[PDB]
């Protein structure tokens, strides 16, 4: 039993929805109260994400001796943060199927979470050698973008990309990059087209003249960054395109659905001359070579020391975990594996918890419960909600993402095309790019273009310029991906890979050797979004969603509206201590 070796439809995968939506969708309920108690904890954590492991942890820490059940639903704990791997050349390559990096650790991450850190023992200042800054810029390699023929007229990979990306591990003296004039002179878009994004960054204007510095701040809350750069900065429909799908990746919605405030805050083009108040620096070096993965690994490994062997960030990359011992009982720490949680309930100073594992109900009893699960589902489960609080619970819709690791045999296409990494404006993947390269611990990351590698990219499923709002393009991105097989799915990243990459001899059927699709139909939690949504009525909604109920605290990232590792665990740190 070994998830993270699994390859094809992985992420929720089948098997870890199919109770959740009979309560979601068919309103089935599952009642656990004519049960008889098999088991009792201190405290039962539903949802095992890196949220419900470190509330888990945290609580283990004021309580040493407390007994811990961990009910997680999907094969592997760890939630968005999924190790995948891949055998080639018969060494191990690893992959992250979801949370990618400690996102701005220095700046962002709270107290709490850095002695988290410490205590598990991450050194922040070892990705900086861990992180191999220099290897893919030394190669004289390039972000790219890439224009459809569906949409553009023709296939053109453009290479040479200046574009400064948000959460970028790539140094500016090294993209290796052209001028904007150069750049730009190459997309297949008209001479008119491309002379207005070229001054766009050589001769920006004030779009917004005669408005105060307040009067600008509420229009761009209120504004797209599409309507604004139609509306104010006049590009045409089809010069826009190129803006459509670049925010996809970082935030899970296109620029039609992002204020300009916020495409402004992130560095994006069209601004400079508006004369706004300052607001993406910290280099974006601090990742496992599984990603977050290895920090739930981490936290397991610690929670339960019979699941592995070692300490320290080192080890941990290349440590075998041995699943059967995650659930032993007499054990303190138990975390359940394929287990819903379909009833909590406050009773007698304590909580109990009722759960579904392969088609049985079970039904356990704690002190304390930690909600880490996604919020939308607590009320189906939390049966002492009131109205009004599972209504603002039911109002963090998640956004859908797929994460797909894709296993080449070489990667010399990528160096003969210079790059190694492509924007493609409105295809369904709108990120690929070659792996970050990482050594650490005992793994080291491919060198050899003649030999494999991995290879990210994500998938999006937006609906763009559709007059939707942000809720509705995240409902409608799960209807999506719930209509796609796995072979459709694999069939787009085919067609995709084979006509950016083609043209230097790439050939798909004998070139990809392994495929992982992490579907995250429920991925990032919703954030507050000002062209939908009133901040005082959000900020609001928020506080009482996550408000204590008796003995059962309430936790997630979805808790926060803000989609973050660190937000997880200080989310889970809140939780415990409210117990
Ligand atoms: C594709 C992707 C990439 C990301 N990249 C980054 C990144 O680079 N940096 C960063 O800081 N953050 C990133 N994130 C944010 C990510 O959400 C957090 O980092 C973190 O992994 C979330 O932890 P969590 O415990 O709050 O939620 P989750 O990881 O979602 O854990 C909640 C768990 O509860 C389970 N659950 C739900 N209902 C039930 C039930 N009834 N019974 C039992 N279990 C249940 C869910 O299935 C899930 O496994 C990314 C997210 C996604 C989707
Ligand atoms: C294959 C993975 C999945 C797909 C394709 C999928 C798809 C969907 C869709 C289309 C909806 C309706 C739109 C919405 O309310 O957001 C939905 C809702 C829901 N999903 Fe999923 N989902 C998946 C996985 C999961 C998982 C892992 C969970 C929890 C363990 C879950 C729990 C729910 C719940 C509770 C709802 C109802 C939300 C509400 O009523 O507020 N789903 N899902």
């Amino acid at each position: 039993y070994y998830p993270p070796a699994l390859t094809g439809l992985r992420g929720s995968h089948p098997g870890a929805f199919e109770v959740a939506h009979q309560m979601g969708w068919e309103k089935k309920t599952f009642d656990v109260d004519h049960l008889p108690i098999e088991e009792e904890y201190d405290l039962v954590v539903v949802g095992g994400g890196i949220s419900g492991l470190a509330a888990a942890w945290f609580y283990r820490e004021r309580h040493p001796a407390a007994r811990i059940l961990v009910i997680e639903n999907h094969d592997d704990f760890g939630g968005h943060a999924k190790r995948n791997e891949f055998q080639a050349g018969g060494r191990t390559i690893l992959g992250y199927g979801g949370s990618e990096s400690l996102q701005s650790p220095n700046a962002l991450y709270s107290e709490d979470a850095k002695h988290l850190l410490k205590r598990l023992g991450v050194e922040l200042k070892r990705f900086e050698t861990a992180f191999d800054t220099d290897f893919y810029p030394g190669l004289g390699l390039s972000r790219a973008v890439f224009f459809d023929k569906a949409s553009f007229g023709v296939d053109k990979l453009v290479s040479g990309d200046p574009t400064p990306m948000v959460a970028d591990e790539v140094p500016r003296d090294r993209l290796n990059a052209r001028s904007w004039r150069a750049f730009i002179g190459d997309f297949p878009l008209s001479r008119e087209d491309r002379e207005a994004l070229i001054a766009l960054y050589e001769s920006p204007r004030d779009y917004l003249a005669g408005k105060s510095v307040e009067e600008k701040e509420t229009y761009l809350a209120k504004t797209s960054y599409r309507d604004y750069l139609l509306k104010n900065v006049g590009l045409s429909e089809t010069s826009v395109k190129y803006f459509q799908g670049r925010s996809n990746a970082f935030s899970a919605l296109g620029a039609d659905a992002l204020p300009a405030a916020d495409a402004y805050a992130a560095g994006f083009p069209g601004f400079d001359a508006l004369g706004l108040p300052q607001p993406m620096d910290e280099p974006y070096i601090y990742h496992f070579p599984d990603g977050n993965a290895s920090l739930a690994r981490l936290m397991v490994r610690d929670l339960i020391p019979a699941v592995a062997p070692g300490r320290g960030m080192e080890d941990i990359v290349m440590a075998r975990f041995d699943y059967s011992k995650l659930d032993l009982a007499g054990h303190p720490v138990r975390l359940r594996l394929n287990s819903t949680a379909v009833s909590v309930r406050n009773r007698a100073g304590g909580v109990d918890v009722g759960y579904s594992r392969a088609g049985r109900l079970h039904r356990v009893r704690g002190k304390h419960c930690v909600m880490a699960c996604y919020n939308m589902m607590v009320p189906y489960l939390l049966r002492d909600l009131s109205e009004e609080q599972a209504h603002a619970l039911s109002q963090n819709v998640k956004f859908p993402l797929v994460y797909t690791k894709v296993l080449l045999r070489n990667w010399q296409a990528w160096k003969t095309l210079g790059i190694h990494e492509i924007y493609a404006p409105t295809l369904p993947y709108s990120r690929i790019k070659l792996d970050f390269p990482v050594d650490l611990g005992s793994y080291r990351h491919p060198r050899d273009p003649r030999q494999p590698i991995g290879v990210h990219m994500v998938y999006v499923p937006t609906t763009p310029n559709a007059g939707m709002d942000a809720r509705t393009q995240a409902r409608v991105g799960r209807s999506k991906l719930y209509a796609m097989s796995f072979e459709q799915l694999e069939k787009d990243i085919r067609d995709q890979l084979q006509a950016m990459l083609g043209p230097a001899g790439f050939d798909h059927r004998r070139d990809i050797t392994g495929i992982t699709v992490n579907r995250w139909s429920h991925g990032y939690s919703y954030f507050m979004n000002t062209l939908y949504d009133d901040e005082a009525e959000s900020e609001a909604l928020m506080e009482l969603a996550r408000s204590k109920v008796g003995n059962v605290a309430i936790a997630n990232s979805d808790a926060a509206w803000d989609a973050y590792a660190h937000a997880a665990i200080d989310q889970a740190v809140r939780a415990v201590r409210e117990l």
